[PDB]
């Protein structure tokens, strides 16, 4: 199921605190946010989690992304948290976005 966005799989040995041992490679909390976001591409499942340019993500985090950087991001204003989530996270709650222990 592995798969970077790459051609080859990933290696096992930066992102490092969210993919340590495999991987494809603000202060405010949406700025954490938009690290954890940022280093999706390294996921070992990258090419699965790509299937705003954002990984497959769960839901629970879709809320919380949503309402933390609502304001900081344009047209945050201009939706609800149920239809951009229903846009950019994943329904069947398989393999989403976070994709490590929070």
């Amino acid at each position: 199921e592995t798969g970077c966005l790459n051609g080859n799989p990933p290696k096992r040995l930066l992102c490092g605190g969210f993919y340590p041992r495999l991987s494809c490679c603000n202060n405010t909390e949406c700025g954490k946010l938009l690290e954890e976001i940022k280093c999706a591409l390294c996921s070992p499942h990258s090419q699965s989690l790509f299937h705003l340019v954002l990984p497959l993500l769960c839901k629970d985090y879709c809320k919380e992304f949503f309402y933390t950087c609502r304001g900081h991001i344009p047209g945050f204003l201009q939706t609800t948290a149920d239809e951009f989530c229903f846009y950019y996270a994943r329904k069947d709650g398989g393999l989403c976005f976070p994709d490590f222990p929070r």
